[PDB]
């Protein structure tokens, strides 16, 4: 008991984290709630924004995470792969192309992957009808009825399986992926606070 | 059948996750015949494509030369956890984008109320990301009414925020070209949201 708190009270000090827009909505919280708990003495600071505004401000952090591909000149680990998923109402199987499609902002070569993947696949010409700003509001207009959308698989927790058909997205039978990655220097896993939290979140 | 037609509607972030899609999906259901288009941003990028648009829902200010049709206003509210209601001013400060005389406004109230410097030691670009880490446990923020469905009474505090005893408030208007209302397609959307 004294040995426990002795580490639990060792490791202290700041971590400064930044982390890109999905995984910052749906999995950080989470992390963040259980390190907090487990290390209750290193103060956070945390910044969620875009990928490409993560990395312009790399200086800022000891650890980013971020989607897309590698950091150069740093250590990267993977953490996950996501597919994508069509998303479109059970009812409504057949008129899928009459229905509003709902983009959320994102990297442009995402974007231009998923209107290539829409023009194949739907045989008709890609179009945003419904153009949003946040993740979140892509979601509501999904879950709400209004249109169709394409997902990433962190996305789409709470999507009634019931209510909704999910069709996998693929470009020449390959699977549309988009990695995950946890970027930092290696030295930086000499601070405790640092490791610690590089190790929890990659056991998730 | 007969309003059909196309309809373009620009609108703002908080509305556009939190009552548009309700009223869309009502108003594809009274009026099939309709195709509509949407953009939902910034109050600031709105503004800034306003000739894309038949009609804008936007917090903050009336626009000029334009008839403007007031919804509803919002209250704000500091909300942490029950659970911690002494040590509110160690928990981290949960800041979401937004314009910055709003954040300064904030960030004031934070110096006066907190008797301690404002810091926004979680920073994130939407909304929805601030809510999750409010209700995962993590920190502190201050929500406009609009965002606090399905916030537990049971698990936070709510703490009305007022500036030299006034609340701080934003309104919320739909704004259009009055010819536009000839328009029956755009008629019906705005005497649906308004009736909302
Ligand atoms: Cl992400
Ligand atoms: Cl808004």
């Amino acid at each position: 008991f004294d040995k426990m708190q002795a580490h639990i009270g060792e490791v202290n000090g700041t971590i400064s984290i930044g982390c890109s827009s999905l995984i910052g909505q749906t999995l950080l919280p989470e992390v963040l709630s259980l390190y907090n708990a487990q290390f209750p003495n290193v103060e956070i600071q945390v910044q969620v924004g875009s990928t490409e505004q993560i990395k312009a401000n790399h200086r800022d952090y000891h650890v980013m995470i971020t989607r897309g591909n590698k950091v150069m000149n740093l250590a990267n680990t993977h953490l996950f792969n996501d597919d994508h998923y069509f998303i479109f109402p059970k009812n409504r199987r057949d008129d899928v192309t009459k229905l509003p499609f709902i983009e959320f902002q994102a990297d442009p070569i995402y974007i231009n992957q998923i209107k290539q993947w829409y023009n194949d696949n739907l045989e008709q010409d890609y179009h945003a009808t419904i153009t949003v700003d946040q993740v979140a509001t892509c979601k509501e207009m999904l879950i709400s009825g209004v249109g169709v959308t394409i997902l990433p698989e962190i996305m789409m927790k709470n999507i009634s399986k019931e209510q909704f058909e999910f069709e996998k997205v693929e470009i020449d039978n390959e699977p549309l992926i988009r990695s995950t990655f946890m970027s930092y220097d290696p030295s930086m896993l000499q601070l405790p606070q640092v490791d610690s939290f590089v190790n929890l979140m990659a056991s998730f």
